């Protein structure tokens, strides 16, 4: 889809890794099979945001930030500001808290040039309790303030599916499959293996 | 309660500015009449979590980390971790993610020596859609799992009273009233004034 963002070979390198070092050496091992890195608040609470442009510009990749930002509208207006002041593409937020927190997210991701994700689902265990329960609403809702980015779960293939169903055959989404999601996220099976290159390689040749 | 952490005079400080100069300044004008702060993600994200140890070091005070924790079980041990490792006495954590990733904070602050805030409930006319009905029982879990500390919210006093019916007469409740909670979050009242000591004696007044 030409309005959604291009993910080099459908493959989202989830850089989970805590320090800088590892993180730069063990993604330029596989930098040539991804343009597209997450990281999350270990790296960047550890290092600090500056990793953030240090990846794009040693890379040339594009960042999502997966923040899971989850608080009110204007606490939120102002991680998503700072976040994308520190160079990221793109931010995944919680849907659990509501509209207008999402909302404020959306505002300063047009502000900026910049997109938000919406994280429909998780697939730990304790999900069940609320989560799973609240997702069809609200990937609904992301569908009714004009989301056009989602994150769902891999583990249950039919959740893929009716999560289709409500964004819509346009919408980009991206699943830790690729009837249904537009790009896999494949952290451990990489950045861990013995030889990130042979498990990057690998996966793109099954894609 | 002696197993709960004492706050001075009943009042934390919602250090909610986002960039050093203002937040250390500001601090400083209000620093004699509270002993706890509570920083949040835009201050940390901007000038780095070096800042939780600056406060410290410079005021003497608690720090407690406002980081709404909402990821899977190993993520939130991580952001834990670090977040400890930076000096927090404290983190709040979201309950909607369910158990076993409150268990992973509760797990590490055990093991660090600090404490997690279960955070039940939030005020903003969102939390309508999703928050508000899963709060009783996210305060179960919390009572279930034995935590010790509950953040929530005061625009409705009622709410108050059920969340303390929930969780005990002993366990420490904190919120944005006193008949209720152990402590009051202050932000903007006091770090936007054009001077903080000033609401902060005030508000102090108040509470006796």
């Amino acid at each position: 889809r030409v309005d959604v963002m291009d993910v080099m070979n459908r493959l989202i390198l989830a850089m989970d890794l805590m320090n800088r070092d590892d993180a730069l050496r063990v993604t330029g091992e596989v930098r040539e099979y991804i343009d597209t890195v997450k990281i999350g608040y270990p790296l960047v609470l550890s290092e600090g945001m500056d990793i953030i442009a240090e990846f794009r510009k040693r890379f040339g990749c594009r960042i999502i930030a997966d923040f899971k930002v989850a608080d009110i509208p204007e606490t939120n207006e102002k991680i998503c500001r700072a976040t994308f002041k520190a160079g990221a593409d793109a931010i995944i937020v919680h849907g659990f808290p509501g509209a207008d927190s999402v909302r404020a997210c959306l505002n300063v991701a047009e502000e900026m040039g910049r997109e938000v994700f919406l994280l429909t689902e998780m697939s730990h265990p304790g999900a069940e309790m609320f989560i799973q329960g609240a997702a069809d609403e609200i990937a609904r809702m992301g569908v009714d303030l004009g989301v056009k980015n989602y994150v769902g779960p891999s583990t249950r293939p039919e959740r893929l599916s009716r999560l289709r169903e409500i964004i819509g055959q346009d919408s980009f989404l991206i699943s830790p499959t690729l009837r249904f999601a537009d790009a896999i996220i494949v952290g451990r099976s990489i950045y861990l293996a013995d030889n990130p290159a042979a498990a990057a390689a690998g996966i793109i040749e099954s894609i």
